[PDB]
């Protein structure tokens, strides 16, 4: 994903929203973030595995657009990481129309 620029919009449908603005490589390497499983996560009986990652897997294979159980819908799986660590970090876009760029 050295070209994605951004995030993968095929799996949703017709959108309300611009795509999310997501330089991938480069938002990894200014954001600090050194584990790929920081996002492309194993979740395995309720546990998450510290040292594994799903890299290779798109979130959209396991996140239908419905949540499923304590499972997110693909939205809210988005949501709630993206926006979730830009809250927690108190750094990164937390408006709507500063991910979803009208340009
Ligand atoms: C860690 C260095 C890391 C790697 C390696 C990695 C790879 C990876 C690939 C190969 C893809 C698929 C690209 C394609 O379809 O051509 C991909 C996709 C996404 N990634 Fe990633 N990724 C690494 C780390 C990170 C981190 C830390 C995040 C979150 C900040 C992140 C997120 C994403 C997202 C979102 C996508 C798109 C998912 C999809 O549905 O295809 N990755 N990454
Ligand atoms: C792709 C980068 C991706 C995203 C985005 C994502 C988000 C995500 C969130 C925010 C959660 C909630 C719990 C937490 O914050 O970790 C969550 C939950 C689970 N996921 Fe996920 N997820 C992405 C990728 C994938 C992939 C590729 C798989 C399947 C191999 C997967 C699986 C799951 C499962 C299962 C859960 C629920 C875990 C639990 O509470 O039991 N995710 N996802
Ligand atoms: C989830 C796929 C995700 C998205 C989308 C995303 C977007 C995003 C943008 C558009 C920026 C602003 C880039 C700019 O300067 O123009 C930004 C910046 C930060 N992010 Fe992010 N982000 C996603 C996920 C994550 C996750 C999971 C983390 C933390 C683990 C994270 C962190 C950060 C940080 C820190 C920044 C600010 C970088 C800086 O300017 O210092 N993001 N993100
Ligand atoms: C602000 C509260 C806000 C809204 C509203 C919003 C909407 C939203 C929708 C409706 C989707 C589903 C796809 C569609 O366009 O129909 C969606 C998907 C994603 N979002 Fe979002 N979203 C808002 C806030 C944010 C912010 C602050 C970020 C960036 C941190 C962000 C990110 C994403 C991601 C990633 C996705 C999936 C990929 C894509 O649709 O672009 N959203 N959002
Ligand atoms: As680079
Ligand atoms: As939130
Ligand atoms: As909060
Ligand atoms: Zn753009
Ligand atoms: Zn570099
Ligand atoms: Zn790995
Ligand atoms: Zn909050």
């Amino acid at each position: 994903x050295e070209d994605m620029t951004h995030v993968p919009t095929d799996a949703f449908g017709k959108l309300e929203r611009p795509a999310a603005v997501f330089n991938h490589d480069e938002h990894n390497e200014k954001a600090g973030i050194e584990s790929c499983n920081a996002c492309h996560h194993v979740w395995v009986n309720g546990v998450l595995a510290e040292d594994e990652d799903s890299v290779g897997t798109p979130c959209s294979d396991c996140h239908a657009l419905e949540q499923d159980g304590d499972t997110p819908g693909l939205q809210d799986a988005y949501h709630q990481q993206c926006w979730g660590c830009h809250e927690k970090q108190a750094k990164g876009p937390v408006m709507c129309g500063e991910c979803h760029v009208k340009n």
